[PDB]
């Protein structure tokens, strides 16, 4: 069929280089289009992602020194803009968005991949809002022929990284994501970060340390969620809930949603 190879760049989705939104020529099938050695490792990671709730790799184009990596385009966009400052969204919706989350994170995690940068900017939703895992270009292999590999590189978000990945040198790769599905959670249900970073010098993490949820953002979080994002956000990432054990969660298992 002529022609079903062209694509029409109709407008920016982010701006590494630059993503835009594709348009088929012929079908008007839509794609975002990603325009860039973590590039190497992006799309070979993203070559072994095949997964509902992670952004599908259709391929990747090389033209002299820019390279095109063609992606599962989600119209919903980012659920940053679905977290409404101060306030969050509605539980039922947080709930849905964070089983598909962890549906996603439990993927990754199971075939030896950890994201390392989860936060709402990253996640995104299709047409009908189905969270979507997206960027696997600060993304790397955790576990290779069944053996794990202790990660000691500082990559992610400040606001949403896990307090080892500061103190210590080293440290298990899936904790840390747990731990930053914890914080889009808390996003999701205050609006806002308790926190710039995990550290004892920051004063929101020593009250949430100190258990003062009778403040900002935890006061506007229910009792259920709350008692989830207490198992989470433990300091020790031996002690803090595994995946498993959040699906057996109270809060994770309430009926809210229609
Ligand atoms: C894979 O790496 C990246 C991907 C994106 C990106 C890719 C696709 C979408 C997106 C952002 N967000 C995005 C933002 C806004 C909207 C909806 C919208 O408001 N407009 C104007 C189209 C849709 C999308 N849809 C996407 O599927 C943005 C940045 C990066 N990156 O930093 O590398």
């Amino acid at each position: 069929v002529p022609f079903v190879e062209d694509w029409d760049l109709v407008q920016t989705l982010g701006e590494y280089g630059e993503v835009q939104l594709a348009v088929n020529r012929v079908t008007e099938e839509a794609v975002a289009v990603k325009i860039v050695e973590n590039i190497k490792k992006e799309i070979c990671i993203n070559k072994m992602l095949n997964h509902e709730n992670v952004v599908k790799f259709y391929g990747h184009r090389r033209e002299g020194n820019i390279q095109y990596l063609f992606l599962e385009y989600c119209s919903g966009g980012e659920l940053f803009d679905r977290i409404e400052p101060d306030i969050g969204m509605p539980e039922p919706d947080a709930q849905r968005f964070f089983h598909q989350l962890m549906a996603g994170v439990v993927y990754l995690h199971g075939i030896g991949i950890t994201h390392r940068d989860i936060k709402p900017e990253n996640l995104l939703l299709d047409e009908r809002d189905n969270l979507k895992i997206s960027d696997f270009g600060l993304a790397t292999v955790f576990r290779y022929n069944n053996r794990e590999r202790l990660l000691n590189k500082m990559c992610g978000t400040l606001p949403y990284v896990a307090p080892e990945l500061l103190k210590r040198r080293e440290f298990h790769a899936e904790p840390v994501d747990v731990w930053s599905c914890g914080i889009v959670l808390t996003a999701m249900l205050a609006g806002e970060l308790p926190w710039d970073q995990p550290s004892d010098s920051c004063q929101e993490y020593s009250d949430w340390k100190e258990k003062k949820t009778y403040l900002n953002p935890w006061k506007k979080i229910d009792s259920a969620p709350l008692a989830l994002l207490h198992k989470i956000l433990v300091e020790n990432p031996s002690a803090r809930i595994t995946i498993p054990d959040i699906k057996k969660d109270r809060w994770y298992n309430k009926p809210l949603k229609k």
